[PDB]
């Protein structure tokens, strides 16, 4: 079926939970043996969210190459994304090592450091120009260059230096700051505006390594971001935009990381975002 009218048909019939459970039943199951090794317990935020072995990002280290991060490679859309958990106190250096080694231009952050009164990720970037951060375990230096605070999101320019070679690179930090503590946003308008700002920066384009996107677990809000981007791109590429099937695209993405889209409300919100976004594109 088309999307907008499949949408109204699920609303009128109140069957979002049943649609979402079908997705959960059909989703791929692949091994995640490296994630579950005992030496990696303090590298995982949640025991039930792990990268598959076949698609995990490897650190360029011989001691321990493990990080909770996955490469989502979308062949028809010609887009790639790295989806990862919010960094932990003992993985902030690994996180920036990955950004460096994978040649990413941008980092997309969809959560606040504290939500619901609890810490959802480490304070992994500097808040003042004159107070830079050094990660001694991976030999990197990170400096805040500029910051632009808007009503729904903040953009930061950061400098990442590989202290071993003295090479430097400019990284863009795109921080969506207004996702509610409970539920999903009422309108997709600010989320779409944010996606378009990431696109306009070049961070999603083939001349760079994959964008790094995270929330707390790296599967819920993060899944919504890449699912909406890929669906909208396919609607631009194909002769028949109504052929784009958001449930099929989501199942394709779940071949590369488990659990993408965590609730039926996130699924409904993804439909809403793609539907509204397709009208603005034209
Ligand atoms: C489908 N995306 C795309 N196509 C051509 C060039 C770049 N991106």
């Amino acid at each position: 079926m088309e999307m907008e009218k499949e949408f109204e048909q699920i609303d009128k019939s109140g069957s979002w939970a049943a649609i979402y459970q079908d997705i959960r039943h059909e989703a791929s199951d692949f091994p995640s043996r490296v994630a579950k090794l005992p030496k990696n317990k303090n590298r995982n935020r949640y025991r039930d969210v792990s990268p598959f072995d076949h698609s995990r990002i490897k650190l360029h280290q011989e001691d321990n190459d493990y990080i909770n991060a996955s490469l989502i490679k979308m062949e028809e859309a010609q887009r790639s994304y790295i989806l990862t958990q919010g960094p932990l106190p003992n993985t902030v250096g690994h996180f920036w090592e990955m950004v460096w080694e994978q040649k990413s231009r941008g980092v997309v952050m969809l959560n606040r450091v504290m939500e619901k009164g609890s810490l959802k990720c480490a304070q992994y970037w500097p808040q003042k120009e004159e107070k830079e951060m050094i990660f001694e375990d991976t030999n990197l230096k990170l400096t805040l260059i500029s910051e632009d605070i808007k009503s729904y999101y903040t953009v930061r320019q950061l400098e990442l230096e590989n202290l071993t070679t003295q090479e430097t690179r400019e990284i863009l930090h795109f921080h969506y700051t207004t996702w509610p503590d409970f539920g999903v946003p009422e309108s997709p308008a600010s989320f779409l505006n944010f996606l378009f700002k990431v696109r306009e920066s070049g961070s999603l384009s083939p001349e760079h390594g994959p964008v790094v996107v995270h929330c707390s677990a790296g599967i819920g809000r993060s899944g919504t971001f890449c699912l909406a981007d890929t669906c909208l791109l396919l609607m631009d590429k194909r002769k028949d935009p109504s052929s784009v099937d958001i449930k099929k695209v989501l199942l394709e993405m779940r071949k590369f990381r488990m659990g993408l889209i965590q609730t039926a409300d996130q699924l409904r919100f993804s439909y809403l975002a793609v539907i509204e976004g397709a009208k603005f594109i034209m």
